[PDB]
């Protein structure tokens, strides 16, 4: 029944709540379309939070490496950062196939230099995800936990989560 914060937010009014990314919140009243009343489980503060800054706990949008409907052009811009080591990755929605996802990872080939590898993740009719038929998965979170321990078909193992994600615009009310 808990939620989790996706970004950092600073209080603008006297009735809203300031919170940092990763803060676990408790939605106590969601009878409001834009701003919900939440109780921070870590700092103990209560206040109104923007509903777009949070996502349900153990959901797909709540993961730090899930970036949503970011385009391929915009996905390479985050991974091509010089700070990102080899293996910096993110999971985006497949713009070609609805319901599918793409995995964009940063890679260093000695022949092409720094580059970005894109692997499309296919959704089974049963609800499963896979990149190759040799290994199938049920959810994207556990898929990342595999390819983060061993490469296994990928040019490199998943390492760093892509940081530097702009905070979305707070909705007015």
């Amino acid at each position: 029944t808990t939620f989790v914060a996706l970004y950092d937010y600073e209080s603008r009014t006297e009735t809203d709540l300031s919170f940092k990314k990763g803060e676990r919140l408790q939605i106590v009243n969601n009878t409001e379309g834009d701003w919900w009343l939440a109780h921070s489980l870590s700092t103990g503060q209560t206040g109104y939070i923007p509903s777009n800054y949070v996502a349900p706990s153990d959901s797909i949008q709540a993961e730090e490496w899930y970036f949503g409907k970011i385009t391929r052009r915009e996905s390479e811009r985050l991974l091509l950062n010089a700070e990102n080591p080899r293996g910096t990755f993110l999971v985006r929605e497949s713009e070609t196939t609805k319901g599918a996802y793409c995995l964009s990872v940063s890679d260093f080939d000695n022949a092409k230099g720094l580059n970005v590898k894109h692997y499309k993740i296919r959704k089974l009719d049963s609800g499963g995800f896979y990149i190759t038929s040799r290994t199938q998965f049920n959810s994207l979170q556990q898929l990342v936990a595999y390819y983060s321990k061993h490469a296994d078909g990928l040019c490199h193992r998943l390492t760093t989560v892509a940081f530097r994600r702009v905070s979305p615009s707070a909705p007015r009310r």
